[PDB]
């Protein structure tokens, strides 16, 4: 039993996959991209009216484990784009003109875990060299000043940023995909929980980004626009200084590959309740994120 106002484990999730796309193959094409470490499936939902040489929209949800909001969201954004297509006039020309490249859940094994065992694991569940010691950090997986800042060596850390960049399976799957795909795809979002925050590049180091002030404008508006409908507070600007020095994040990776428009989300809430937001609080957080996000595409689609 699915249901987009409650957390899904694992298997109702895939499940939800396959009926989802199933019932709208006329916009949603599903693929997987890899295998987990346990050998789970890494879905990708390709939400959009198809079409030749399509530009695209990445994002991403589940990096870290415990941040259950964050999947609860991209399973609300698929069936937002299905049932509203051909209604509101802003997503069909969304889907229209661009595909959004929806990954629900990356890090499904720590998922699964979350719910078997430990509702507080974050990292990956691999195996690591001469340790008992359980599992990656994803986003200090990545080849973005790789392990330099905020990151951990130690296999047994919250932030073991790997053995190298892209170790992992999961980060290794997003990473070619992105690659393969550089040329269409124009905006990276990647979704987790908490502190009701829109940070952007860069988080490795205290650079800023060439087009910062373009970054900060659309943060500020998209955040604007999330507190229309409720009245959420979000907090918005470069990772280093907005929440902390972290190196080997998706979001600074993807940036230096060339993806102008790269934002992590942090949803609710502030820590009253942390990353065991209640899920009578799913249908509200997902409906002002969806704003923000909605605002963002429609910045990017007019910018292309
Ligand atoms: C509550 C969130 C802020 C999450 N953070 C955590 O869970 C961190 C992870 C951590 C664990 C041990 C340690 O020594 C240092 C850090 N743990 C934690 O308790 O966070 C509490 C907190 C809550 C609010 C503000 C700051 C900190 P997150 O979603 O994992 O945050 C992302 C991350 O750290 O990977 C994040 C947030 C903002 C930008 C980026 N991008 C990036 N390239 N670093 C990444
Ligand atoms: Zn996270």
């Amino acid at each position: 039993g699915h249901s987009y106002e409650k957390y899904n484990n694992w298997e109702t999730i895939e499940a939800w996959t396959k009926q989802v796309t199933s019932e709208n193959p006329d916009l949603i094409s599903r693929t997987a991209i890899g295998t987990t470490f346990l050998g789970n499936n890494i879905y990708l939902l390709k939400v959009g009216k198809p079409g030749p040489n399509k530009p695209a929209i990445f994002m991403d949800c589940g990096f870290h484990a415990r941040e259950w909001i964050s999947h609860a969201f991209c399973q609300w954004f698929v069936r937002e784009a299905v049932l509203t297509y051909g209604y509101e006039s802003h997503m069909t020309e969304f889907l229209n003109k661009l595909d959004f490249y929806v990954l629900p859940v990356l890090n499904i094994d720590g998922y699964i875990y979350t719910w078997t065992k430990n509702r507080m694991w974050r990292k990956t569940r691999s195996t690591n060299a001469g340790t008992t010691c359980i599992g990656t950090d994803p986003n200090r997986n990545f080849d973005a000043g790789w392990c330099t800042t905020g990151a951990s060596t130690d296999p047994c850390d919250e932030t073991y940023c790997g053995s190298a960049a892209e170790s992992e399976k999961e980060t290794k799957a997003l990473a070619d995909f992105i690659r393969n795909n550089l040329s269409s795809i124009k905006a990276y979002l990647t979704i987790h929980s908490y502190s009701q925050m829109i940070l952007y590049p860069y988080s490795y180091d205290y650079k800023l980004p060439e087009n910062n002030a373009e970054l900060n404008n659309l943060a500020k508006a998209a955040v604007k626009e999330l507190a229309t409908l409720y009245g959420t507070k979000y907090t918005y600007g470069p990772g280093a200084t907005t929440i902390y020095p972290a190196a080997g994040g998706s979001d600074d990776w993807a940036y230096d590959q060339g993806i102008k428009y790269s934002f992590t989300f942090e949803l609710r809430d502030k820590g009253r309740y942390g990353f065991i937001l209640p899920e009578s609080q799913i249908q509200a957080t997902c409906e002002e994120t969806m704003l923000a996000i909605k605002y963002v595409t429609n910045y990017v689609l007019g910018h292309l």
